[PDB]
């Protein structure tokens, strides 16, 4: 059973999202893909009978042995928790199995030697993270790091994202929403007081609609050419 | 006084209540020395930002010089007072982050002395025996029996990470979910009565809650494991 993957690495990235490193147990394998995209993921959640299947963007750059995604813990102490993040996050441990579905989608990354901007919020930026390490792996000039978060604990790829970032001389600006931190923007996120490639980058975007919507108006209003602005929807949210 | 500054360096989930740290000292250079049983001390000052708070947790791994890897129970979860440093580890303390860390101490730890090793916890209990299994390992130890016990699969600590160790030794492990059956599992209460176990000869190593501890140290006494050979450490609650 070629979908059939087990759980190598579960890392905690931030308060409410924790990494899955998943590899093939039962003679699988890793294909490639295009930063941007997904798998499904199908679990049996407890007391449930049914299978339930979720996708999940891949985190990190395509290189054939493993795949990552990032989970965030879905209507935390809510009326309704997300019931295959919660599965996931609760009960899915290093050394368990899941079935897992070839990555597909129409949202990722093309090189087109132009700028690059990378825009997300939340789990949103998990796309951009595959795409971040495929474009250093590419070692990519002009690129642009753009996220917001509601606070330091929130604060996903952190460290990573930071080396990533010196590491290839690019730029990052991090706004948190509800508390101030050193380099880090209060607020939501501005973008009339910084620097963008406006009339030739391409700006990637994901997250909440709410935060999206906002800013793909912004965009089309500041000039950019709606065939230069890409986005991913984690569904209607 | 606050002792010294190290790095998260790693922060993977070890099951549904437990995460552990992999910590590093933000000078560089070599760590201190310690028994597999030894514990260090992590100082922190919760969101509740008045005063800092110490706890002790017990190294989980093989000491090497370089770093340290702690595991950490959320505890008091459903409580009216969720654990403070437990959960501010867990929330806040991201990999990238640094905590206040005091050196190895600690009255309970594996002495070699050519018998037979039973190592038996319960919950986060396991986490001293860790660090024993995995000395063990580095020094080829033979004659190795690993008792455990928890509440359930989500809850069984370091599952996947010590059937490995077992698989790769030669060595014996028996496990028990207090709250469901599951294969190859014994379901209930650790009854050591019927197991085989070397009784007349064996060093007998003992983690966990008091309650747990006085259940087990009232059996191996019954079945006649001289006191001297009980080596025993209590955490719990
Ligand atoms: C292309 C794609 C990529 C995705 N990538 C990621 C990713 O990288 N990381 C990640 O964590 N998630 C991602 N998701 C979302 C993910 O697929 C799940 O929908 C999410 O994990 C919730 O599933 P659940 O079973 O936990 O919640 P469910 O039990 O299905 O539903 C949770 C409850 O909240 C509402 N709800 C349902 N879905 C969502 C949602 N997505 N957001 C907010 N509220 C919701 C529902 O009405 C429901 O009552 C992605 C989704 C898509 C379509
Ligand atoms: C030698 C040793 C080794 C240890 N090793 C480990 C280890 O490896 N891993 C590990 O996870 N832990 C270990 N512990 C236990 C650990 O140090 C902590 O005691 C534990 O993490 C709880 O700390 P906390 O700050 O989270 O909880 P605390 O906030 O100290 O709470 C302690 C308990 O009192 C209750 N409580 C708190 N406040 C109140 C209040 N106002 N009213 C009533 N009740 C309250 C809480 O519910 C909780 O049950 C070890 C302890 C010892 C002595
Ligand atoms: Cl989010
Ligand atoms: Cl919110
Ligand atoms: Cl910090
Ligand atoms: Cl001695
Ligand atoms: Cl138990």
């Amino acid at each position: 059973d070629g979908r059939t993957f087990v759980v190598r690495e579960k890392q905690v990235e931030s308060a409410y999202v924790t990494s899955f490193v998943l590899v093939p147990a039962d003679g699988g394998a890793v294909l490639d893909y295009q930063p941007g995209q997904y798998i499904g993921i199908e679990v049996t959640p407890e007391g449930s009978d049914y299978r339930e299947i979720r996708q999940y963007s891949l985190s990190h750059a395509s290189n054939g042995r493993e795949y990552r995604i990032s989970v965030k813990r879905e209507g935390v102490g809510s009326d309704n928790p997300g019931l295959v993040s919660h599965y996931l996050h609760n009960n899915v441990k290093v050394g368990d199995s899941v079935k897992l579905y070839a990555p597909a989608g129409d949202f990722f990354y093309v090189e087109r030697e132009r700028p690059v901007v990378l825009i997300s919020a939340g789990v949103g930026a998990t796309p951009m993270q595959a795409i971040l390490h495929t474009l250093a792996k590419q070692n990519k000039s002009g690129v642009t790091y753009l996220y917001a978060c509601n606070s330091a604990k929130e604060h996903t790829f952190a460290q990573e994202t930071a080396q990533l970032i010196a590491q290839q001389g690019w730029m990052q600006q991090v706004w948190y929403r509800d508390e101030s931190a050193d380099d880090v923007l209060q607020g939501e996120m501005q973008l009339a007081e910084l620097i963008l490639p406006i009339e030739d980058g391409d700006f990637y975007l994901c997250g909440p609609i709410g935060f999206m919507q906002y800013v793909v108006k912004q965009l089309l209003a500041l000039g950019v050419d709606k065939a230069r602005i890409h986005y991913e929807v984690f569904g209607p949210h």
